[PDB]
């Protein structure tokens, strides 16, 4: 694992001449934050100097493109709510950061998950964002997100597993997905959606839109199973016509 | 962004023959007042058949070895408590899982943070393990975990940041680290530990153990700064002997 104090570790592993200067400055500092150059003494001096050292180390992690290490270091200082607010602003929120957010209370975790969710939408991870909105008990909001971004399959699975079977939302997903597929010429899959919404007539009709013989036969058999025999006959007729 | 429903998605993308048989099988099912081979139909039928499909999909993920996607599917079923217990028993906990644990209650997150720390130690990620112990307000346990694993540098950084200057645990860290540095011959670094513990008298002695002209010299000036003038002279005259 990568160390969180590499700069200070380097200045502690240098010449014996350099080490001896540290003892004398530190000794004078103890007789009472005195030094300026030797920031790495904050490990042995006082908290105000330790924080100085940490800030230098954190900023150093940033300049190497390691914001994860910056954030993991700022937790030690104790300002979790401040790190999260900064992490959200920078778009560097992560699972590890959200895992520790409840340390400030349930209300800070709620804020963090929403923040991490909004950010995850920008990062093109709508399914992961959907899971996090589920974690804060926002099932409808999570489902509307996936639907809005054309993740109909995953949205239906979330809506079917959490909502009562007759929820108009669950039905609207089948419809909303069906129309879209109908639009783009996927009549077979569209029928499955209309069937899922308990709309058997429309399931048979969209399947008839393809026009071929196989589609019209199955569409007829589908209408017979359901009990719309008048339509099943009408589609059975249209099936035999194509074969001529 | 790997899909969470590979197997079912694959079956839905098949020849027109297959989707037509699906429609027939599906129409029969919906017409029910009171199927198996087509597990992918659970998305369109009922919750009981959906769960069956998810379980099949989760089984496929565990065969693939991608448990983070196995975890997403179980959150959908509303089985977060179950999958947390499962991932703990198998050592598959993640930051993702702990980030969602509060969904099952504040005390489940508190439980998951502990099990994730115990797991991170097994995997020898002690600084991360300690950081997560700080999230549940266990400072002394995080400091003792790092100390006991020879992470004195990080153990002091946390103690100094969270504990008070006169906390006995902070002094014992400095002394404990110095004892190890002195045992290995790192005499200059050992002095700073003793100085960090407000043991200037013992810090000058250790710096003299080195024995060369520069060590005794600095050790003598160090004792002078403190006010241990009796000792300062003793070392500055041994400094002369070397010269």
């Amino acid at each position: 694992a990568r160390s969180l104090l590499p700069l200070s570790t380097s200045l502690d592993h240098r010449s014996k001449e350099e080490l001896h200067q540290d003892c004398l400055v530190l000794a004078t500092a103890k007789h009472s934050r005195d030094v300026e150059e030797r920031f790495h003494l904050g490990l042995f001096t006082d908290r105000a100097t330790l924080y100085r050292m940490i800030d230098i180390e954190g900023k150093g992690h940033l300049e190497n493109g390691h914001p994860e290490l910056f954030h993991q270091l700022m937790l030690w200082k104790g300002d979790l709510k401040g790190v999260l607010q900064t992490a959200a602003e920078r778009g560097e929120l992560t699972d590890n950061l959200v895992a520790m957010a409840p340390a400030a209370g349930y209300h800070v975790w709620l804020w963090a998950v929403e923040a991490f969710a909004k950010q995850l939408c920008f990062q093109d991870q709508y399914v992961k964002a959907a899971s996090h909105l589920l974690s804060i008990h926002k099932v409808y909001e999570a489902v509307e997100l996936l639907k809005s971004n054309h993740f109909y399959r995953e949205a239906i699975a979330i809506a079917k597993a959490r909502l009562r079977p007759e929820d108009p939302v669950l039905k609207d997903l089948y419809l909303s997905w069906g129309t879209v597929l109908e639009r783009d010429g996927h009549y077979a899959v569209a029928a499955k959606c209309y069937l899922g919404a308990t709309c058997a007539y429309d399931a048979a009709k969209v399947l008839a839109k393809k026009g071929d013989a196989a589609s019209l036969r199955t569409a007829a058999e589908l209408a017979a199973i359901v009990g719309e025999d008048e339509l099943s006959a009408s589609l059975a007729l249209r099936c035999a016509q194509e074969l001529l």
